[PDB]
């Protein structure tokens, strides 16, 4: 019936971001992606904590989906047989059928297709649904990730002036629940249905074990910090499918900030901390005055610190000291 | 002294709201309501836990007052005899003697009239603040409700153009604090007097036992979900009076958002998750546009499944294929 | 290099605020401002619990500091010998080097002087950030304060209009982590390094045993208590360093806040309760209309009256019927 071009995409693993138009003089496509849910005992900490993990195509966050406003998103979701739960789809983005999760559930050995329209405009979290006590258990395990429907005349900053982002990156965060011994040293399990009766006692008490970005402590730093130049203008798009962050890159600000993540909404402007309702994504711009090492954290310091939630970017370029000098280094007090 | 006319309100049990207008050619009234207390034991959840309660007429959340800016909101506070501890209303909405709560403290066996202008607009909480540590244990034991002010001229998107609901819902969520004995039973208690040492020590350590919306795991669900019709407007309330919560609607949106509750402030658009304050009042519309059951959640999915935070809509009309179709049912894997 | 004229500044201990225009017709200065680390034992509650505070200046929150768009503050940071511990300091509202962090690194006996502009408006804070899981540690042990930086016209509505506030206090939140011995009683410590082990572990379980204005419970009430008259228009400048709030004046409201605390944007208007971000200062401005007590909170009633966060205003004035009336005074049901 729906006669558009089609286009498919090939994702890539967070926090980067397929390449994509901002701006588009391309009318409505049909864009096909394919999601491939893998369940896997993978490490979260610096100590080798395991965690019994699910995940779309293989990554925490699941990886980031970029369209334009009216496009049609045609998703294949595959659950091999190699897994052991049945396991669907829920966009943000989509109306009607629970955001596509009663249209896409998949037992172990299945594959379904699902199309929706993208109507509305910004960055939308997508997660697994399957049901019941299901739901929180697959997205803490980490199936979740986020798309991005962009107008087709690019960001702009509500005041008829356009926005453009020189490079993007998906900061996908996870509260995880790993349950502890009588020892006070964590569990592990041999599968995710051997996790199960422990972590939803700790799920309900509330309080993660490890808050991290892109599926382990210290992910977005060393050689895979996030990087910049001065000048360039980064968007960050960040998200939480069940829980409350905020966001803040230390030395830094938001230039533009959405922190709702809707594109029909104007951006708030200058911010130091934003703030992700757990459930959404949020996205953030900002152009880089300075070299050197930032940090892009939650700003619950403890999370950032102590439970896994710290980014670095590294930044080249020349040193502004009209916007910040040390006077005077370090001395002993006259 | 003041000589306008007098209007009675029969006030209706959430998540229904009671016959009003949005735009109107009235003027400035006195609006009459009544609200008596009531202390019960009750059920919460599919288990058979119970609950101390303590309610404005009999229901948690208490029912909603809606009156219009500039309109004179004259409540009639009954305590009973029948009740054991004193009690007296905060209205957020508004202003002087503390909402109103200096100057309606009534014991058991007495009542209180208290009249306020409407100055401001929007959606507020109410609730019982009778002093000290017995403002959150009256509030978290079931004591708040809502109150709408409308403007004369109805709702508008800030962009001079109106915004007219064919229904609304107030969907009152409740933090609720049943302490555990050791075997890791539910507790249950005489009166609201012997819960309180345990309640208030559980209290104290931030983490609720159950969250819900309409005093009841599952009160929003069955025969009692919400319903529209594809093409029908509705507006959900929400509120919240100690402690945070992110609604989304499960296949839907948040067209037009007031998260703040305010309406002096233009709504947002096209939200997927919003972010009611605790100690607030907010609201979003949304126009059906595919038939089938919503859930309607907080998103900590967390509590939404496992803690009691979820309503069903049952929408009836067209599913609509070009919005969201599956494209291949589910099948074997190629 | 910077050849500006150069303005000292005394700086007050909270909540109270240095002498400051609002708008001028100053046009850019260096401006000087000393702060000095104390570490020491205070008492944070009625019952004489003890708590290994961490300050700039010797107060919880460190002062607020107050500047204009386009100044440049020039910041002496002295760590006596006196200290423990290194010590920095990092401005949200600067650019580059960790806001200032990694370049005030200081032993006991070392001073430092950084200088940054002020190229963002709005309320932001400042804390100390040494590195690692340091970081977190000397933010709740008190080391974090605020810094306005204003327009040079002044505060506006964004609708072309003035905002011009009669006083601004400021009201550091802070949340603090207290270990109990086995009976049950809050623990005393005789250095922070002694404290360091059984605060982190009770920090990493995320929920505090005190919330706080001013450093203490009660505070900002009695003698202390916040004062306006009827007819004032009040800015309430509230910052949290590392974890939400959400600030309520019971019997007022909010006229216009910036909740993410940041003058490019408009604020909005008539707010019940607002939200400030973990990591952030916001600002809410009031006109009394009504004299008597107010109770100034975090609208989590818990956190207020349970755990420390609760201020009062005491207001002179005329009651205004017309607002508010107790039509018929508590009495016996007919
Ligand atoms: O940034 C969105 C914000 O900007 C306004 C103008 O104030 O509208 C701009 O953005 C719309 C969505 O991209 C465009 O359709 C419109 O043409 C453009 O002016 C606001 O209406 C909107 O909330
Ligand atoms: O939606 C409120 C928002 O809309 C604006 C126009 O942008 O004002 C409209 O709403 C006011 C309150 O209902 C009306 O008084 C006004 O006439 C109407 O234009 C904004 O000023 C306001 O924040
Ligand atoms: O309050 C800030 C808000 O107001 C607007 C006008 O809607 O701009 C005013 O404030 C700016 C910052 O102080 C001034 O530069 C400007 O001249 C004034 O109109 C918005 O643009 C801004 O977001
Ligand atoms: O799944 N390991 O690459
Ligand atoms: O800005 N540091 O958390
Ligand atoms: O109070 N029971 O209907
Ligand atoms: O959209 N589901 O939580
Ligand atoms: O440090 N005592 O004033
Ligand atoms: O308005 N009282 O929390
Ligand atoms: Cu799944
Ligand atoms: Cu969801
Ligand atoms: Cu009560
Ligand atoms: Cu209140
Ligand atoms: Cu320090
Ligand atoms: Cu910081």
């Amino acid at each position: 019936d729906l006669k558009l071009p089609r286009q498919k995409v090939e994702l890539v693993a967070p926090p980067f971001v397929h390449a994509h138009e901002q701006a588009t003089k391309q009318g409505p496509k049909i864009v096909e992606f394919k999601l491939t849910i893998e369940e896997k005992k993978v490490v979260i900490d610096e100590k080798g904590t395991t965690f019994q993990a699910m995940t779309f195509n293989g990554s925490m966050p699941g990886p980031l989906m970029v369209v334009h406003e009216g496009d049609y998103v045609e998703t294949t979701l595959v659950n091999p047989a190699t897994n052991t739960m049945p396991h669907n789809i829920d966009f943000h983005s989509a109306t009607g059928a629970l955001g596509g999760g009663a249209l896409t559930l998949i037992n172990p050995g299945e594959q379904v297709v699902l199309r929706w329209k993208a109507t509305k405009t910004g960055v939308f979290v997508y997660h697994c649904a399957p049901g019941g006590p299901m739901i929180p258990w697959h997205v803490v395990s980490g199936m979740n990730g986020a798309v991005m429907v962009l107008p087709r005349d690019g960001l702009n900053d509500g005041k008829g002036h356009a926005l453009k982002y020189d490079k993007v990156y998906y900061v996908g965060e996870q509260d995880m629940y790993v349950p502890r011994d009588e020892k006070g040293n964590f569990k592990s399990y041999d599968s995710p249905g051997e996790a199960f009766t422990d972590t939803e006692e700790m799920m309900k008490k509330l309080i993660p074990s490890h808050v991290v970005f892109n599926g382990k402590v210290g992910a977005l730093t060393g050689k895979n910090a996030l990087t910049a130049n001065v000048g360039e203008n980064v968007l960050i798009v960040h998200s939480q499918a069940n829980r409350d962050s905020r966001p803040h890159l230390i030395g830094g600000h938001g230039d533009y900030v959405w922190e709702t993540g809707k594109f029909g909404n104007a951006p708030e402007v200058g911010l130091e901390t934003w703030f992700i309702r757990g459930g959404s994504a949020g996205a953030a711009m900002y152009k880089f005055m300075q070299p050197g090492i930032y940090a892009y954290v939650t700003h619950n310091l403890i999370e950032a610190a102590d439970l896994g939630a710290t980014a670095h970017f590294k930044v080249e370029g020349k040193w502004n000291d009209d916007l910040m000098t040390q006077v005077k280094a370090p001395a002993e007090i006259p």
